[PDB]
């Protein structure tokens, strides 16, 4: 029988068989109380004790979450969807953990991304197994509150103080801290990772001081805070916070009998409401995340990294090739995932429209003109292209080098990746790339699985992959063997250099896309 006393009582797990071996996996272990009743919209509260065995032999609940329906069907969408029952009653995490039982294992904590707004840790995609089997590590992840049930801020009132889906994670980092030795952990080897919103999260806990003990070691995938999506003004926080209370017809005078309002209402009366509290709206659209709470982020995030008020420790950051094209078929005219989706400049300018409402028309004429000096005239595809690198330029990739510039500055060892291999099994179209989202698979060593259908390259490169992500997570440094492999060489914000992983060619290179990103770092916010 697979049992493991924890500080909260036994827990009972469950063996699995994976490549010729055995990883013990506790799914859906509790690490708060359910945020439920009069504990919504508050902090997470602390579990005591349960006599008895908890059984976590099945993943737990999602949070509660829109679900994307725009393509019925269709795997490419709906493998995003949660795959387990929605309820308040979701904060769960997970443990995967390699056979025989480790000693000193390292750790790795996995957070999911989602706009904020959606994600689930149980998905196919971030099935810890494969990791633990062959690199030996444990994996560890979460449910975290997402959307108004995890970010609504009336800022310094406890009742509802914003941030709580990044405590949600923060007590889950402290469970690790207190329970992991039992499983055959190392709590001080513990290194956090994650991608998109799960990558900005990560970011955050390097800033926020309450983190820092509980964590080694960072990874940010396609995400990181000074990404434009990532961080709320206090204030405008505060004005979707009285938008929706509107909505649902909870304006009060009383900010507390504005909240007791909120709790009173059903879970999906607030969820139809939350698109409605800005008035834009673009599909990179985040209506309720973090925000300068004045406890988990005591400043805006920028100030913080600019002083140096940061954990000081390794990073890993990387981003894909086409970051963007994802968020041109939710809106953009012209758009299918069912056409070559061959745009015209009018649409293209249309395009600039959905994703930047705010900006002057000069602005628009700006990023136009900065991204249509073709090699070939025509090359029928231009405008497409260009439209898919403008969105994902701002939104990820230069955000995330800014990001590593200014914190390998402060002398810690940053590594940098550009991911440019398009997953054999990738659902949607070839046009749209090496999507935002399909580098996860093969993190987390899914191309392993050999009655899987992927190609012979890609298990090769997953393989890889893994290796030099577990490697960082133990050394402070992802190499893959001393001999016979590609230097993977530290970021400086001098040369700049950087991985790029692929199934061709791993080289070495500097400067990625310096000529796109220097548009926006030095041009658009003059704009
Ligand atoms: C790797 O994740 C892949 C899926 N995606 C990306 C797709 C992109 C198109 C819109 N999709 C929305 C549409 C919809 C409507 C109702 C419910 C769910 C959804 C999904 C999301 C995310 O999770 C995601 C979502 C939002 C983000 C916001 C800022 C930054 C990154 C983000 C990433
Ligand atoms: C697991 O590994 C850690 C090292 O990361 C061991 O660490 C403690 O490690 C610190 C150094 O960070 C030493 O200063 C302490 O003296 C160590 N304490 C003890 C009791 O050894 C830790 O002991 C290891 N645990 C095992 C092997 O069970
Ligand atoms: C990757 O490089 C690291 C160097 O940082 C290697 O780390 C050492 O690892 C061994 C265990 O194999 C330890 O006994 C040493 O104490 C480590 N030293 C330091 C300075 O970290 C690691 O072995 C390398 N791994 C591979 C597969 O090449
Ligand atoms: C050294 O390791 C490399 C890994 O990059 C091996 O690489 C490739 O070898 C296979 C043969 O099984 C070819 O199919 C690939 O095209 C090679 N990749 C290239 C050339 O980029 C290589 O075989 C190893 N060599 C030695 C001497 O150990
Ligand atoms: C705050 O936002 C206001 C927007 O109000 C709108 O009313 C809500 C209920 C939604 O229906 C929304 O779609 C509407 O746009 C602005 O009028 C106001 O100026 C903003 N104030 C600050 C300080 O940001
Ligand atoms: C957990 O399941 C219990 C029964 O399932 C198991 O009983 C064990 C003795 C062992 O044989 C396992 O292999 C079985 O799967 C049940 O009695 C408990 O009530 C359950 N716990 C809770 C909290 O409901
Ligand atoms: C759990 O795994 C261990 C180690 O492989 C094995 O000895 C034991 O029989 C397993 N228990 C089960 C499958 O209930």
């Amino acid at each position: 029988d697979i049992i493991i006393a924890t500080k909260n009582g036994k827990v009972r797990g469950m063996n699995l068989t994976v490549f010729g071996g055995t990883v013990t996996a506790f799914l859906g272990i509790p690490y708060a109380q359910p945020p439920l009743g009069r504990l919504r919209f508050k902090k997470p509260q602390s579990l005591t004790k349960w006599s008895d065995i908890w059984n976590a032999t099945k993943y737990a609940n999602s949070c509660c979450q829109n679900i994307d329906q725009s393509f019925p069907g269709f795997h490419g969408s709906e493998m995003w969807n949660p795959n387990t029952d929605l309820s308040e009653d979701c904060l769960y995490l997970n443990v995967w953990i390699p056979a025989p039982k480790p000693k000193n294992a390292t750790v790795l904590i996995w957070i999911y991304g989602g706009g904020f707004q959606t994600g689930t840790s149980s998905l196919h995609v971030y099935d810890g197994k494969f990791l633990a089997r062959v690199e030996r590590v444990i994996v560890v992840s979460m449910n975290y509150r997402v959307g108004a049930l995890g970010f609504l801020a009336l800022p310094g009132n406890p009742e509802a103080p914003g941030n709580m889906g990044l405590f949600d994670q923060q007590l889950a980092l402290q469970w690790v801290q207190k329970n992991i030795a039992a499983f055959g952990g190392n709590p001080k080897s513990v290194t956090l990772f994650g991608e998109s919103a799960g990558a900005a999260s990560v970011s955050l806990h390097l800033l926020s001081p309450g983190s820092h003990s509980l964590f080694t070691r960072a990874i940010l995938q396609s995400g990181s805070f000074n990404a434009p999506w990532a961080v709320t003004s206090l204030y405008e926080a505060r004005n979707r916070t009285l938008n929706l209370a509107k909505l649902t017809g909870c304006s009060r005078e009383n900010e507390t009998e504005i909240i007791k309002c909120l709790r009173n209402k059903d879970p999906q009366e607030i969820l139809l409401n939350e698109a409605f509290v800005v008035p834009y709206g673009t599909p990179l659209s985040v209506n309720f995340g973090p925000t300068v709470d004045g406890d988990f982020l005591t400043d805006m995030p920028d100030i913080l990294l600019e002083l140096g008020q940061f954990k000081k420790t390794q990073i890993l950051v990387g981003v894909n090739k086409d970051e963007g094209t994802a968020f041109l078929v939710y809106g953009a005219p012209g758009f299918s995932k069912d056409n070559n989706s061959i745009i015209t400049r009018k649409e293209f300018q249309e395009g600039l429209k959905i994703f930047f409402p705010g900006v002057s028309e000069f602005g628009k004429e700006s990023i136009l003109f900065h991204y249509t000096d073709w090699v070939d005239d025509q090359r029928p595809e231009n405008y497409r292209e260009a439209l898919g690198d403008v969105v994902g330029d701002y939104n990820f990739i230069c955000p995330a080098l800014e990001f590593t510039k200014k914190f390998s500055e402060w002398g810690n060892n940053a590594f940098f990746y550009y991911f440019e291999h398009r997953s054999s099994k990738l659902p949607w179209p070839e046009w749209m790339g090496v999507m935002h989202g399909y580098e996860i698979e093969f993190v987390f060593g899914l191309p392993l699985e050999r009655r899987d259908n992927y190609t012979k390259a890609e298990e090769i490169l997953s393989r890889s992959i893994v290796k030099r992500w577990a490697n960082f997570a133990k050394y402070g440094n992802p190499n893959e063997t001393q001999n016979n492999s590609t230097s993977w060489p530290v970021f400086k914000s001098t040369e700049q250099k950087y991985l790029t992983l692929n199934t061709e060619s791993t080289r070495i290179m500097t400067k990625l896309r310096a000529q796109q990103c220097r548009f926006w770092t030095s041009f658009f916010p003059k704009v």
